């Protein structure tokens, strides 16, 4: 009820050891009342975070434009930040490597 | 202005061609003032989404908890889910492995 949603987890495997920060997106949720449950029929494990771990951050989905050169033979890492459409506001950049065929 | 921030990006790279379907997290921003730039300092590219692909998804960050078997050989695919402290109501289950040292 109420429905819970993961909508992704960032990594889809990691050592036994556990240990190993992650992250998900997911519906709404409140805060002081929710917990990540990791499990299988006979064990049961819980993601350690605290209410600050909880966050209300926007996602934007879309697909990166192809590169100027397609016949590039190195990687080439480009910059890729938001925009804002009326006054051209840039937010601080980030990278992402184009690869070569 | 107005603090345009990008918190990360699913890849971190991808094929040149682009049109790659991607995601990224980020603080505010205005779905009908915002676009994705690609670039360098004598190109640029921009990211391919409507407004509809602006989400306002709720994120959690958490470090996995150990498995129970930390001698396992083969890779053991376990479920994580959202539950409710309250009345313990789970969401859908989402896999994720744990792997041997």
């Amino acid at each position: 009820t109420s429905e819970l949603r993961i909508c992704r987890i960032d990594k889809e495997s990691g050592p036994c050891t556990g240990g190993e920060e992650l992250y998900l997106l997911c519906d709404k949720v409140q805060k002081e009342d929710i917990s990540v449950r990791f499990s299988t029929a006979s064990w049961e494990g819980r993601g350690d975070f605290s209410q600050a771990d909880v966050h209300r951050q926007f996602a934007i989905v879309f697909k990166t434009p192809p590169y100027e050169d397609l016949e590039i033979s190195e990687p080439v890492t480009v910059n890729v930040q938001l925009q804002r459409l009326t006054d051209g506001e840039c937010s601080e950049p980030l990278p992402f490597t184009y690869l070569p065929r």
